[PDB]
């Protein structure tokens, strides 16, 4: 009852699921999980002069994320990850911009967005040749090491470890440059997953097209291996304009795939796979930050 990863990606789109509650113009960088039978999300926020971030209240399906709460977080986690972390029965929200260049905290009800501890370093390092620094960071572990992946608006891919007995905890400095491309190429909102049921990770990236923000996706058999392009151009993308099904917007952006187990394993199912994403009306112009970029879900088609 095993399903592989596609060669070709084919979706179908839900269209804009929620509006921002007075006061941002943007919801973004989607990280979430199932928790309890319902749909657990974080984002980034937008007023167009400042990013926050948000938990949605715990809503069942996908067409009343319309109607659930929309709850502030009192202190920032801009492009969060969210996940349990089953070693030590703890949940995990890993983010930027803070006292580090990534952070984290920790809770034991991921559903309060001010029920986070004092906030932890994750990595203190740098990079060269980008004007963000280290962005968009996620986390996933294998049976043995947790990793830490991120990317810089510059081309790279970088990745750290530790042994999952030292997380949660700090990464330090260190890291290695695992992926080079144009910027364009390999900008941000890398993620990573296992394939249940294959030996294989997911790995998918935020790239620049012509026609938009699309996602390139590339495999591995291994958390410390070789990446293989898998569908990485914007005519054969994991996720773009090209194959979404969605009329509302012309970018596939800074997301989630739906993570069914919340674990730090990040694993996602092929045979129901999703992408929570963000999208903005193709009329939309104006300052980057100013966007109004809107959660959609696609669904792979059969
Ligand atoms: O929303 C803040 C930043 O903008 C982009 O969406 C990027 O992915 C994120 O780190
Ligand atoms: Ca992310
Ligand atoms: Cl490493």
């Amino acid at each position: 009852g095993t399903c592989a990863l596609p060669s070709t990606y084919r979706w179908s789109s839900t269209g804009v699921l929620a509006q921002p509650k007075s006061g941002w113009v943007a919801l973004k960088d989607f990280t979430t999980v199932t928790h309890n039978g319902r749909h657990l999300v974080y984002g980034s926020t937008s007023s167009g002069s400042s990013y926050g971030s948000m938990v949605f209240s715990p809503f069942t399906n996908w067409s009343d994320m319309a109607s659930a709460g929309q709850n502030a977080m009192n202190q920032a986690a801009v492009a969060p990850t969210l996940f349990y972390f089953a070693p030590k029965n703890i949940w995990v929200l890993a983010y930027q911009w803070g006292s580090w260049p990534f952070i984290y905290r920790t809770s034991s009800d991921p559903t309060d967005p001010n029920g986070w501890s004092a906030p932890q370093p994750l990595f203190t390092g740098s990079i060269s040749g980008s004007d963000t620094g280290p962005i968009d960071q996620t986390l996933i572990a294998d049976g043995q090491n947790m990793y830490l992946f991120f990317a810089g608006d510059n081309g790279k891919i970088y990745r750290a470890s530790m042994p999952i007995g030292n997380f949660p905890g700090n990464f330090g400095s260190s890291y290695t440059t695992i992926m080079s491309d144009t910027k364009a190429n390999l900008f941000e909102g890398v993620q990573v997953y296992k394939v249940q049921g294959q030996n294989q990770y997911l790995m998918i990236v935020e790239a620049m097209g012509a026609n938009g923000r699309y996602f390139r996706s590339f495999t591995a058999s291994s958390l410390s291996g070789s990446w293989t392009p898998q569908a990485a151009s914007e005519g054969n993308p994991f996720a773009g304009k090209a194959n979404s099904g969605a009329t509302w917007t012309n970018d596939i952006s800074h997301g989630d795939l739906v993570r069914d187990n919340p674990d730090q394993t990040m694993t996602v199912d092929p045979c129901n796979l999703q992408f929570l994403y963000q999208g903005k009306s193709p009329n939309a112009g104006g300052d980057y930050n100013s966007l109004p970029w809107r959660p959609g879900v696609l669904t792979l088609r059969r």
